[PDB]
């Protein structure tokens, strides 16, 4: 469900299996994308602007706004993706009336409609009441610091928190094929493992280091980051560092990553954490 | 001087200004080089083993072992870089008389002499009690992490300890050019800073990957790390993100490093620490 400031799948409430997403003379238009892909301009940075109920949505991958074109109020003006104007055309009432949710122009009152919904095209209509084409659902996929700090504390495994660098962040959560894609590129898993010289805590920093480029390199946007810690456990048989993530099916499970080979566990391999960072 | 477990410089006590280095069929020998060059095959792994003051002696770089070639205890028997072999022509007794520093092969008695003050070469010789060319002075470029412990803990510009993921390592001290080495090749030097996405913590993990990326990739010996720092601090304008060191010329100075643009800071740009690692 929408919950303000994050990060979101924004899918169609009136045909199923069906998401927004920003195509690759006219603006590139915002449209329909299947889910059996995960492209990342289907990810959308929604940002709290003024009044209640109101904000920016921003194509994380593109960096540009969703904007209903030249600020027409005409039934089929095309939603697109714009350079940021501060225009009201770019500014966006969500709000739900009843746990319907809703996307209005705040400059013309119109709605974000899927129009003669792989066919479809992404407009700005007049209110529809004989039909759900201008009904949405959104899927959150960020966490704020609050929140990560917050899962830490709650989560068995940990029962204690970490430091983070930023005081107030917003973090997307990855999916394990992202991250799994992330460590193969990385080359860490053919990279022996040596005492000191190239040890567990150098496998986790340099995979985080990794998280952060593939980040930098692919989201024009600004204003989150990706979530990815560090931590540093033992147990009787000596110290270990892994990293650590949160899932998308359920943000209070903290998953724990092997960056030596690439494999994911729910408890840490019994490794008791001791210090750790995100 | 010869402090036991160590990285050093090997350096010639008879020929000014020169130092042990592995050259670039045979083994390849122990050579004599210049103090003006700075190859990293001058630098020697030093690790106690078996009785006192016996020691392997270790090329970091080539990863082979000071060897004298085959237990011959022949004047003029060469000193060579060789796999390690668990042999006693592997093991050297470390000791002074006068302060007077010399190395001596554990198995055949002789000792690692300097023949014939370009030039010279690395060879074992009996006792040779009319020239200096048997004499060895060992400069320290290591810290332990009870050192640098130490050292952060009475630093003016910090008064604190931080975590290190060791917890007795033996850490190699690098020079400004080998770090300004790494740093020009990590690229973060035209990576723009962007607001959370690629903000300073991601400029200080990634340039700690890059270091240790380039000691796993540098040094075929292991048992020891490249010290490489983090800290986060902040003042009234907000929180920053550094990289951190001690000094070769003195290792009680600590010194910070900007990784978004490569600069050093004996005071961490008045940024007042309060967390870290190593
Ligand atoms: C000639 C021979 O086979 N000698 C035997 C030794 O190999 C051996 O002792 C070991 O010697 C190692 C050094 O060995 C080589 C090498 O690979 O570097 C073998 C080469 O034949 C020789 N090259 C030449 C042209 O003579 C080379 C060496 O570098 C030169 O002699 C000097 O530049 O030596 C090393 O020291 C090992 O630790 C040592 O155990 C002994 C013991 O098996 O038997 C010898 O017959
Ligand atoms: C038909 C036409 O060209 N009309 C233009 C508009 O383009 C322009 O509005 C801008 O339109 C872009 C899309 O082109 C985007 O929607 C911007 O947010 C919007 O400001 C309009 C007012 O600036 O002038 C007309 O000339
Ligand atoms: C061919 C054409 O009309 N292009 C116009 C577009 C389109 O109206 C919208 O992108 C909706 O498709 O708006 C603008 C723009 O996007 O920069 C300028 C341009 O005049």
């Amino acid at each position: 469900s929408f919950q303000g400031h994050g990060i979101y799948y924004i899918a169609s409430a009136y045909v199923a299996n069906t998401r927004l997403a920003l195509s690759e003379n006219k603006s590139p238009d915002v449209i329909i994308s299947s889910d059996a892909v995960d492209p990342l301009n289907n990810l959308w940075l929604i940002e709290p602007v003024g009044e209640a109920d109101t904000y920016t949505v921003r194509n994380a991958f593109a960096g540009s706004y969703m904007d209903l074109a030249g600020h027409a109020a005409t039934d089929g003006t095309a939603i697109i993706g714009y350079r940021p104007t501060g225009g009201d055309n770019q500014k966006w009432i969500i709000s739900q009336i009843n746990d319907v949710w809703k996307i209005k122009s705040k400059e013309t009152g119109t709605f974000v409609t899927l129009l003669n919904g792989g066919t479809g095209t992404v407009v700005g209509w007049q209110n529809i009441t004989n039909n759900t084409s201008q009904n949405w659902t959104f899927q959150k996929l960020s966490q704020t610091g609050a929140n990560v700090h917050a899962t830490l504390l709650a989560c068995p495994a940990l029962r204690q928190d970490f430091k983070s660098y930023l005081s107030d962040g917003l973090y997307l959560v990855l999916t394990r094929d992202q991250i799994s894609s992330i460590w193969q590129a990385s080359g860490l898993g053919s990279t022996p493992w040596r005492s000191e010289i190239f040890d567990c805590d150098d496998f986790a920093t340099v995979f985080k280091g990794a998280v952060a480029k593939w980040g930098n390199e692919n989201f024009k946007a600004n204003g989150f980051a990706l979530l990815c810690g560090l931590m540093f456990g033992s147990k009787s048989s000596g110290a270990h560092a892994y990293n650590w993530f949160v899932e998308r099916g359920n943000f209070s499970t903290v998953t724990f990553f092997e960056p030596q080979n690439g494999t994911y566990s729910a408890n840490a391999w019994d490794y008791k954490a001791y210090f750790g960072l995100f």
